[PDB]
């Protein structure tokens, strides 16, 4: 897990965020699949369709949210390491049931505190704070095997 002081931080810059769940929400989908085109393939409702496509599909939505709102869960409980067990085993059991593996978490983590600054400027240390968290992740990813 993160320190109580990280999470705090990781919290403060993903509130301005989260202000707007619906519509940050598809522009981080967006801006992955934009800067690391293969990740779209994993999804069974991308796979082969172009970012203008995706942009378009009545499903971007039910995919966007739902990875929100299970950030959100992640932000909220980053400071328990003991949340943070069950919550990383769950979400890694989950994905590479479907394919993907560190590699594309790897990735996320790559432009996710770029992502978080075109929305507001994070206080310092939160970035650090986020590279610790996807990291938490990339590395239940590898313990579930991919
Ligand atoms: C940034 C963090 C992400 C969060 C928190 C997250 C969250 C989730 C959740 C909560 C589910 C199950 C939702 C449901 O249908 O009830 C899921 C499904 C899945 N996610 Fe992720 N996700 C993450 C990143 C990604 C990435 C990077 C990939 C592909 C590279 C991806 C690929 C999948 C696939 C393929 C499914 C299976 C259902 C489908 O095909 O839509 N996820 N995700
Ligand atoms: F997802």
């Amino acid at each position: 897990s993160l320190s109580a002081a990280e999470a705090d931080l990781a919290g403060k810059s993903w509130a301005p965020v989260f202000a707007n769940k619906n519509a940050n929400g598809l522009d981080f989908l967006v801006a992955l699949f934009e800067k690391f085109p293969d990740s779209a393939n994993f999804f069974a409702d991308f796979k082969g369709k172009s970012v203008a496509d995706i942009k378009a599909s009545p499903k971007l939505r039910d995919v966007s949210s739902r990875i929100f709102t299970r950030l959100n869960e992640f932000v909220n409980n980053a400071a328990n390491a003991g949340k943070m067990s069950a919550m990383l085993s769950q979400f890694a059991k989950e994905h590479v049931g479907f394919g993907v593996g560190s590699a594309q978490f790897e990735n996320v983590r790559s432009m996710f505190p770029g992502f978080v600054a075109s929305v507001a400027a994070p206080p310092a240390g939160a970035d650090a704070a986020w590279t610790k968290l996807f990291g938490l992740i990339i590395d239940a990813l590898k313990a579930a095997g991919a």
